[PDB]
């Protein structure tokens, strides 16, 4: 691909090998799940799954069904004792495809528990069943008290019956990025309660567990027997308040840069993009960045957004545009082609997609995931 | 059947005779002009070749996109498109797939000197003359070539390519910078501009098909600005350039995608539950919170976490707190719809919905990006092709 000219995200593995390493370090009481949904967070699913699997992931987990089945049917095939989990699922899934790949599926609710169950009885082979607790994220597991106790109850029948297996009690945090806020421990009691409950009627999980990447960094009483760090794996803190990558011994996993399409001349009071946000204070020169919110680049990080370009930070000029964005240059002459680096792990002067974050008033997670797919991703250290 | 599956989750659905609607009702608008499509970034999220060929059956002769690639492969698609369509493409870099364009016979734009060199290089090497487009920059301080010297240069270099029969400057073009703000001065300032750097153009020697400024504002609201050929993108999609312009309606416009989803999870919560991260929100009472499987990895912006609108069960609801990178979490108010009922996040607005306009709003954004980033994960399902 030519394609790379204009722009391109490396990903680089070795990178992720390390931060998998670095997290296993950090948890060394519990299993790593290789968090590879959504397209691993940007960074592309299947080099990324193999890859935290070399280094010692044991779980894969992605949101939806399809994108685990993807990860199964990957040629060559990942290791065949590799477990992947799924949770993000709606009424009339694949349950039976998902049973018969030997997915560990999620389970909050009774229509669920129902279809699996209706699936592993078709499919003649029993379910791996990972059940959620609602601990106070208030977002996709079963509530505590009567529905809990119901779920729990025909999980257990339907054990007895060889029709699944509960392989796991689960939940996630809500607050877990801010060190010491209140519903932290709420949520581990809570979790604790249901999880002593279930036991208590007799599931028998291989894996109970509730840390995403920040309780992962910050809470040992969190880990259990599996940990899910997925934004700290692509070497991302989950925020400035738990700290940077490097005090976690993590590395950026992907860098995002483009090479320049035009510098130009133009005189002072001249207009720059849509709505002429900016305006030049005088005569100066102009580099368009062949990047804009169609692949990835924040319209909200107009007149802010951070480029590397001809060995000095810029900042975009004015508007972002689908495809393009514009940089005030004042009056260096890089020539066209010349490389501007959007984002990396900074150690060459670059900015970070923390950076980004903060110029589009948004978090690190959502700038890698959504580097749109006219981007082409390049893969070193394979 | 598993195109059946991944659809149950969530699906744009995009009505194709919406999009041939939009398009005649841009050339009534355009009555002296040629209509391009504008089909770049997958046609602003709708999919390329499928808006593509139903524009060009509404009327459009030209196509146009941002980088060789997508126009290499609408040249590419089979069945083919018409082979007499135009296909325009105009964002390159240094050492790009020149050579491939000129054979494929695609307009190529250029703004500078290098450009003019590698066309002219691989226009040689080809052995077959290019369709150049020469871009001015008429006060957007983009991707054209400035008035004075460096046009001067431009148009001189593009002349002596013509002497030699390398190149034939097909078109002239620029770009608005405010035509979404009826009566901006920068509009005049650039027409003026744009009419003095063709006309001088035209006195040198070149004698382009086309001249073409309009984007869809501009179409819509400035007669004077069609020319030869309108290139009217987000009004083929149905949607507005801004409110200040007006409505789809006011435009004989019809949004043509419709996002939705299936809902994952009903349940009953207690008063003083926090709801997803950071707790932003709190349930005031004893309620229903309903699971929209949909995130800000499927183009849901996270911008419009606690301000979101959904259509679900009859009523529109709003996002609960933040919304997340697979889900976001509305509150029901008590309702009960059944699990995997419909939740309509946008569309044309005539079936209780929020429009891609709404979202805008909610997001801080402009509806142009709502569209254009919904993200792969999200199938496309083509009706009235
Ligand atoms: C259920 C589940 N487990 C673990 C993780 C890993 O989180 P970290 O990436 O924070 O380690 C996430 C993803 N969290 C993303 C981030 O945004 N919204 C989400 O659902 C998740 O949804
Ligand atoms: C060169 C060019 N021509 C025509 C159009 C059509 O614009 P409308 O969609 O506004 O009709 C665009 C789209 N402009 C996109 C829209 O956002 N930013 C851009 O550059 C464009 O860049
Ligand atoms: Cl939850
Ligand atoms: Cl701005
Ligand atoms: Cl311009
Ligand atoms: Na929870
Ligand atoms: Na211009």
């Amino acid at each position: 691909a030519d394609a790379v000219l204009r722009a391109r995200a490396e990903i680089d593995l070795a990178a992720l090998r390390a931060n998998v390493r670095a997290l296993r370090e950090r948890a060394p009481g519990a299993a790593l799940m290789a968090v590879v949904k959504a397209d691993a967070y940007g960074h592309g699913a299947i080099p990324c799954a193999r890859a935290a699997v070399a280094a010692g992931a044991t779980w894969l987990g992605t949101a939806t069904p399809q994108e685990a089945l993807a990860l199964r049917a990957a040629e060559p095939g990942l290791p065949d004792d590799v477990r992947i989990m799924c949770w993000l699922w709606t009424p009339g899934g694949p349950w039976r495809e998902a049973v018969e790949a030997r997915l560990d599926v999620s389970v909050s609710a009774m229509w669920a528990m129902e279809e699996v169950t209706g699936a592993a009885r078709a499919a003649g082979v029993p379910a791996r069943v990972q059940l959620k607790a609602d601990t106070g994220l208030g977002r996709g597991g079963c509530q505590p008290g009567a529905d809990w106790e119901r779920l729990v109850g025909a999980a257990l029948r339907a054990e007895e019956e060889g029709l699944l297996r509960v392989t796991g009690l689960w939940s996630h945090f809500a607050c877990a990025d801010e060190p010491g806020h209140p519903s932290i421990a709420a949520q581990l009691t809570r979790f604790r309660e249901m999880t002593a409950y279930a036991e208590q009627r007799g599931l028998r999980p291989e894996v109970r567990h509730i840390a995403n990447s920040p309780a992962t960094l910050t809470l040992p009483d969190a880990h259990f027997d599996l940990v899910r760090p997925g934004i700290a794996m692509y070497g991302v803190s989950p925020s400035p308040e738990i700290g940077t990558p490097a005090d976690f011994g993590l590395r950026p996993v992907m860098t995002l840069a483009a090479s320049l399409a035009l510098v130009k001349q133009v005189p002072g009071g001249h207009g720059v993009s849509y709505g002429h946000h900016y305006t030049t204070p005088g005569e100066t020169t102009l580099g368009l960045v062949p990047l804009g919110y169609a692949d990835g680049i924040p319209r909200h990080a107009s007149s802010s957004g951070p480029v590397l370009v001809d060995g000095k930070w810029r900042t975009v000029a004015g508007r972002i545009a689908m495809d393009q964005f514009v940089v005030d240059l004042g009056g260096d002459r890089p020539e066209p082609g010349a490389e501007a680096v959007l984002f990396g792990p900074g150690d060459r002067g670059e900015p970070t997609a923390e950076d980004w974050a903060q110029a589009a008033g948004t978090i690190a997670y959502e700038i890698v995931t959504r580097i749109g797919s006219r981007v082409p991703r390049v893969y070193v250290n394979e």
